[PDB]
């Protein structure tokens, strides 16, 4: 039994009129109908999921919006309070950062995305499903404890570890964080806490341009329990394969969590506008199955996926298709992009990938 999180909602977030940042006409910023996290993207793999028939074979969960409990076991009251007064502003506004729109009543959006993790991880932990998948928006692995970053409004991963901590009773909680990104907002949040380990593998200073480095490992009882694996640009299938094997799996088993949460984002495909990674599909594909098998090893099998960020309309559905494919155990098409990508390389493991990961392999000892 494999659940399945979409809420329409989560494709209506509203990111404004500005590529990146708002539009700005003395900077000549053209307005532009689509921002580069416009949630058409994410629609695109929702629509795809149905139209392959995967959907046939998942479990349709409904999406319940997050409480301001649920929200402060990660978050401060004051950033809470601060996303109500953007959110109720006539046409919402930017949260803090300049790059992080949120529309008018975005809150309950934002509030259905970390509740449709939370939801998924209930019904998972409870053993009523073994697995799944949570197609949210907007994402939220760069939101710190105090702050929305980075198309963050909550971080719904660390949401659903909250919940699954103090709700739930689990001692031991991962959370690896694929996106392409650093997974700052949640190293931040479980920095002094080795109840929640925090995996983040990305391209190394790609966003924020000032963290994500090896050295960043966690402080006082949390020290050994943050683990990043930042990666030069250009790596693709074969150092993200190097990296699972040499370091994610092992961390793993050493940590011996009761859950695993995966912060899936698919912006370091080879088609990505926001990184500069050579992933393709079949990578993907081969990260969830050997993350999926871990989980049955280690921890009967409870691994919950929530979506993180991804910036291919194009691309980024077969990319998450091949996700709930290996969920699944049914294959429903193949990735009509494979020989085209395939002559283009990530394929070797490059030497400088090489080294970048194994830089990591010491830490495994003081997990
Ligand atoms: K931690
Ligand atoms: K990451
Ligand atoms: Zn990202």
């Amino acid at each position: 039994a494999i659940g399945y999180v979409w809420n329409t909602l989560y494709g209506w977030v509203d990111t404004g009129t500005g590529s990146l940042a708002a539009a700005n006409l003395t900077a000549r910023m053209q307005p532009i109908s689509h921002h580069l996290a416009h949630p058409d993207t994410k629609r695109r793999f929702h629509e795809l999921v149905c139209a392959s028939g995967q959907i046939e074979h998942l479990t349709p969960i409904a999406a319940v919006a997050a409480t301001d409990a649920d929200i402060l076991r990660a978050h401060s009251a004051a950033h809470l309070e601060n996303m109500k007064r953007v959110s109720n502003l006539p046409t919402g506004g930017d949260t803090g950062d300049g790059i992080t729109m949120m529309g008018n009543g975005g809150l309950e959006i934002a509030r259905l995305s970390a509740g449709g993790a939370v939801e998924l991880t209930r019904r998972v932990a409870t053993g009523e499903l073994s697995a799944g998948y949570a197609l949210v928006n907007p994402p939220g692995h760069h939101a710190p404890h105090n702050a929305a970053m980075g198309f963050c409004i909550f971080n719904n991963t660390s949401v659903a570890a909250g919940y699954a901590r103090a709700v739930l009773g689990m001692e031991r909680v991962a959370i690896l964080d694929w996106d392409v990104h650093h997974g700052n907002g949640t190293q931040d949040i479980w920095w002094n806490d080795p109840s929640v380990l925090t995996i983040s593998l990305h391209q190394h200073l790609c966003f924020p341009p000032d963290s994500g480095y090896s050295t960043e490992r966690g402080a006082g009882n949390g020290h050994g329990y943050n683990i990043n694996v930042p990666l030069p640009p250009g790596s693709g299938n074969a150092a993200y394969l190097h990296a699972m094997d040499q370091v994610v799996l092992p961390a793993l088993r050493a940590y011996r969590p009761q859950l695993i949460i995966v912060g899936s984002g698919f912006d370091a495909s080879m088609l990505d506008p926001l990184a500069r990674m050579m992933v393709t599909a079949d990578g993907f594909r081969q990260m969830a199955r050997r993350t999926i098998d871990c989980a049955a090893d280690i921890c009967d099998g409870r691994i919950v996926f929530v979506q993180e960020g991804g910036y291919s309309p194009h691309y980024l559905p077969f990319c998450g298709l091949a996700v709930i494919e290996e969920l699944t155990g049914v294959r429903s098409l193949p990735d009509p992009y494979h020989e085209f990508l395939a002559g283009m390389g990530g394929n070797t493991l490059l030497d400088a990938e090489r080294a970048a990961i194994e830089e990591i392999v010491p830490l495994l000892a003081d997990i």
